């Protein structure tokens, strides 16, 4: 499934910001508008057993150009919160439910 980083209208949002996916589907976060963005998972809001370091960009790594992607495939079922490091204080966060 593709998830846009920034809305076409400049909103600091993941698009979509909440979605469900079967375990192991590749999620392609795709840089879209209003950079820089990145993608990290919140160590306090993922299923027990999940190591966020493996499914997160490094905080220092930013996507500054349209069409760059960060791709992950989540195998453990449950809810995961992911966020943009630059924009997480501006509500750029989202929830994927792996079922
Ligand atoms: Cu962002």
């Amino acid at each position: 499934v593709d998830v846009l980083l920034g809305a076409d209208d400049g909103s600091l949002a993941f698009v979509p910001s909440e979605f469900s996916v079967p375990a192991g589907e590749k999620i392609v976060f795709k840089n879209n508008a209003g950079f820089p963005h990145n993608v990290l998972f919140d160590e306090d809001a993922v299923p027990s057993g999940v190591d966020v370091s493996k499914i997160s960009m490094s905080e220092e790594d930013l996507l500054n150009a349209k069409g760059e992607t960060f791709e992950v495939a989540l195998s453990d079922k449950g809810e995961y919160t992911f966020y943009c490091s630059p924009h997480q204080g501006a509500g750029m966060v989202g929830k994927v439910i792996v079922n």
